[PDB]
């Protein structure tokens, strides 16, 4: 039950072709490529992740890390209506299997996110993960990325996958109001959550941390996207170094190394699965790679309890 580290590293990233001979895999344990995305009849758009896959797939086994591909809805309501369409639950469960056997990946990742009618929908959800489940190979890997306690996934989603990875950010983030998007006392109780209400064993339970933040500054609005995000690269550039160690600087809030770290020890301490990441790509750069988030996370993952005789 080595801890483990789940990063996602979408395809198709504008800074791919720049970062992707960077990526630090002695830190990682999986990625999830992202994404490849599911229509309303069942069938996958693929080209997000078409051209790179069979690379970066190489490339991670090199390394003796896993990867998994993941999915997401190919717009709003989408995925929606295949899980509730009969047949074409069918076929997306068959596309998924089909997608992940013919790339020779380790496994698939579902990323759900349809919040409209939620409990409505859900029936048919679980009924799409135990079918996905029992159409499986026995060595693929099923996880998903799930929200905690504003969302029930009652007590039986759990069963189906090897690993639940907690999207614990991105709350209270799109007013225009400054806050703390990824809290540590939220990702403490989305653990506790996912634990005690929905049952699910630690050693499957992975804590989701965000290599990003927003920012409400006025002087920064060419610097952050149409939800006020700004990559945790772009946080150093514009705030500068002293903000690797702290969670906000002015009208800007992320995760600095601290609560980084923080967030990795309770994992380990409360002997939680590990951490999966959001994403890979907008840690820090080279030319300020002793900073990079991921070090942070490979120091207390993969470091702190690994530590041996005979060096």
């Amino acid at each position: 039950s080595l801890k483990v580290v789940i990063g996602y590293l979408a395809l198709d990233d504008w800074e791919f072709e720049s970062l992707f001979p960077t990526i630090e895999w002695k830190y990682l344990t999986h990625i999830n490529a992202s994404f490849a995305r599911v229509k309303a009849d069942g069938t996958l758009n693929i080209n997000p992740v078409r051209k790179r896959i069979e690379s970066v797939r190489e490339t991670a086994h090199k390394h003796n890390v896993k990867i998994l591909i993941s999915l997401a809805k190919n717009s709003p309501g989408e995925f929606t209506t295949a899980i509730n369409d009969p047949k074409a639950r069918k076929e997306l469960i068959q596309q998924i299997i089909a997608f992940t056997k013919e790339y020779k990946l380790d496994g698939f990742d579902i990323d759900y996110e349809e919040y409209d009618n939620w409990d409505k929908n859900f029936p048919s959800l679980l009924v799409f993960a135990r079918g996905l489940y029992l159409a499986k190979e026995k060595n693929m890997l099923m996880t998903c990325a799930v929200n905690s306690r504003w969302l029930n996934y009652g007590t039986e989603w759990e069963q189906y996958f090897d690993y639940i990875n907690l999207m614990s950010y991105d709350r209270g983030a799109f007013t225009d109001k400054p806050v703390q998007h990824a809290s540590y006392d939220d990702f403490v109780k989305d653990l506790k959550y996912w634990n005690e209400q929905c049952r699910a064993s630690k050693s499957k339970i992975v804590g989701g941390l965000p290599f990003y933040g927003y920012s409400w500054e006025e002087s920064l609005q060419g610097a952050v996207d149409d939800v006020r995000g700004i990559r945790y690269s772009g946080i150093l550039k514009h705030l500068g170094n002293e903000a690797a160690d702290k969670d906000n600087i002015g009208k800007t809030y992320y995760n600095g190394r601290p609560t980084i770290a923080n967030k990795c020890k309770f994992i380990k301490e409360n002997d939680y699965a590990g951490v999966m990441i959001w994403q890979l790509f907008q840690d820090a750069h080279n030319d300020n790679y002793d900073l990079k988030l991921i070090n942070v996370v490979g120091r207390e993952m993969m470091e702190e309890g690994h530590h041996h005789h005979h060096h």
